[PDB]
C-alpha cells in the first residue's frame, strides 16, 4: 500500500488537499486516523515523516487520512473565527468533510475517529477536538498550542500570525482556557474526545510554556487534576502526567527535546484504544 489522493472528497472550504493510506488488509469496519503536517510542510511530506504510522496501519487494520494546507505557508488556520467553530468553515470543516467521505467510501467506524499532528497540526487538532467532538473520538498533539490562543491573529504561521502564542507570551487560567473551548460550540452539551498532549522544554519554535496552558486547558474542561505521575515514561526524559481516572487527558514533557516530539505510535495508540 502507498499514498494516493483524493481529488473530490465533497464540500472544501478549506481549499485543502486530501491523502489517504488505505492498508491492504482492513479491519471490518476500520477506524480512521487523521495525521496533519506542520507548517511548511505537506501531506505527503507527514507521511514520510512519521514513518510509524502507516506500518502501523498495516498492522491494526485502520486508515490514514493526510490533509493538506496550501495557504498561509502550508499553515492550518486555527485563528479564523469560521476554523476555530463548529460548522464555521475554512480547514476544520474540510478535514471534517474528509472525514466524513472516508467513513462513507470505506465504511469506517464513526466511533473511532482520532487526530494527531505536530505542532500547526498538534494546533489543528485542538480544534478539532474542541469544535468537533461529535466527530473525534481523541486526539494526540504533539509540540502544539492551546486552543484559541490564536484566536483573531490575522495568520497562523510564522510570517503571518501574532507571534506572542508560539513566544509563550500568553497564559490564561485553566478556567479561561476552558470557556475558550465553550465558546468553539456554544451550547454544545455533550463529552471531550480524549486529549494527548507532547511537547519538548527545549522547543525554540513553539515555547514550552504552551505545554503548561495546555494541561491548564484540558484539565479544566475535563474536571481533572494530575493523579499519577510515571518518569522516562515512554522514553528517557519524558515525564508522562496521567489526569482523574486516567481516561480523558494525559499530557507528556520531553527533557532536552525540541521542536517537534517525534510521534510515538505505542502511545498514541494505546491511548486511541486500537491496540
Ligand atoms: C500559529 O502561529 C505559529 C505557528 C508556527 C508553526 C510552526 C510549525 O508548524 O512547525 C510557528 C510560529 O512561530 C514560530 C507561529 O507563530
Ligand atoms: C443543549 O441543550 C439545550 C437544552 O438544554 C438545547 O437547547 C440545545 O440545542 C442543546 N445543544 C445542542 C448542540 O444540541
Ligand atoms: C483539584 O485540586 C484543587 C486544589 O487542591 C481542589 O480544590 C480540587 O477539589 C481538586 N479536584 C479534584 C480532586 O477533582
Amino acid at each position: 500500500a502507498t499514498l494516493s489522493q483524493v481529488l473530490d472528497f465533497g464540500n472544501n472550504p478549506g481549499d485543502n488537499e486530501m491523502w489517504i493510506y488505505v492498508p491492504d488488509q482492513l479491519a471490518a469496519n476500520p477506524a480512521v486516523i487523521v495525521a496533519l503536517h506542520g507548517c511548511l510542510g505537506s501531506a505527503e511530506g507527514y507521511y514520510s515523516e512519521v514513518q510509524d504510522l502507516p506500518p502501523a496501519a498495516d498492522e491494526n487494520g485502520f486508515i490514514l487520512v493526510y490533509p493538506g494546507s496550501n495557504d498561509d505557508f502550508h499553515c492550518w488556520d486555527v485563528a479564523t473565527a469560521e476554523s476555530l467553530t463548529h460548522d464555521g468553515g475554512s480547514d476544520s470543516r474540510s478535514i471534517v468533510n474528509m472525514v466524513q467521505y472516508t467513513l462513507d467510501k470505506y465504511s469506517g467506524d464513526s466511533s473511532k475517529v482520532f487526530t494527531t499532528g505536530s505542532s500547526s497540526g498538534a494546533m489543528m487538532s485542538l480544534v478539532l477536538a474542541a469544535a468537533y467532538p461529535d466527530v473525534f473520538s481523541g486526539v494526540a498533539a504533539y509540540s502544539g498550542v492551546p486552543y484559541g490562543c490564536l484566536r483573531g491573529s490575522p495568520g497562523s504561521s510564522p510570517f503571518t500570525a501574532d507571534q506572542a502564542c508560539a513566544n509563550g507570551e500568553v497564559s490564561r487560567t485553566a478556567q479561561e482556557w476552558k470557556d475558550e473551548v465553550k465558546m468553539a460550540w456554544p451550547g454544545y452539551n455533550g463529552t471531550y474526545p480524549k486529549v494527548q498532549v507532547w511537547h519538548g522544554t527545549a522547543d525554540s519554535v513553539i515555547s514550552p510554556n504552551n505545554f503548561d496552558e495546555e494541561v491548564k486547558q484540558w484539565s479544566a474542561v475535563f474536571g481533572v487534576n494530575v493523579t499519577k505521575e510515571e518518569q522516562d515514561s515512554p522514553l528517557d526524559g519524558y515525564t508522562r502526567s496521567i489526569f482523574g481516572d486516567g481516561s480523558h487527558f494525559e499530557a507528556y514533557l520531553a527533557e532536552g527535546v525540541g521542536h517537534v516530539v517525534p510521534t510515538q505510535v505505542d502511545s498514541t495508540l494505546r491511548w486511541f484504544g486500537l491496540i
